[PDB]
């Protein structure tokens, strides 16, 4: 476990991460995708051997020794509002799982279903709001990264609002 498990926020690109693992929001199919999944893919792309998974769940496969967390969120545009609230909540109690199994003291994870599978609505909060309550059990330091700079300022009010 981490000394003191953190939550922190960065904007830059989670293929360039300073922890010992990752989170890919990835699609059901494990193919190369666009955003995070392509920068997964251009980053790790050994880890996409047998990496499909169904939507609400994670799947790890290891880089070397660098596991890569593939992380279903779903897509807001096939699912009512009701049932992807759900699958999102699940997908990152799955990514809990995962990061308690490895040992790691550290993880880079994305807001899932925040970008194209958002069905164009800002899910910052709903989105975020499923990470804390799936990790905040977790003794990993979270590190979370975005791209937009007003998301990185409400990101980090959020985890600040907690002290
Ligand atoms: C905010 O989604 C766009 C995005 C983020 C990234 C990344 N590499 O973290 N690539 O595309
Ligand atoms: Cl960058
Ligand atoms: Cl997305
Ligand atoms: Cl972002």
């Amino acid at each position: 476990g981490a000394m003191a498990p953190s939550y922190r926020v960065k904007r830059m690109d989670i293929a360039k991460n300073d922890e010992e693992c990752v989170v890919n929001a990835a699609n059901p199919r494990g193919l190369p995708g666009d955003g995070v999944c392509k920068a997964v893919y251009k980053k790790w792309p050994e880890s996409f051997k047998n990496s499909a998974t169904p939507v609400g769940t994670a799947k790890t496969v290891m880089c070397g020794t660098y596991p890569v967390i593939h992380a279903v969120g779903p897509n807001f545009s096939n699912y009512t509002e009701s049932e992807g609230d759900r699958e999102l909540a699940a997908a990152y109690r799955e990514v809990a799982k995962e990061v308690t199994r490895l040992g790691v003291n550290s993880v880079a994870i994305p807001l899932l279903s925040t970008g194209v599978y958002s069905g164009g609505k800002d899910r910052l909060t709903q989105s975020l709001n499923h990470l804390f309550t799936a990790m905040d059990s977790t003794d990993a330091d979270v590190v979370i990264y975005c791209r937009d700079k007003e998301w990185e300022k409400k990101i980090s009010e959020a985890i600040q609002m907690r002290t």
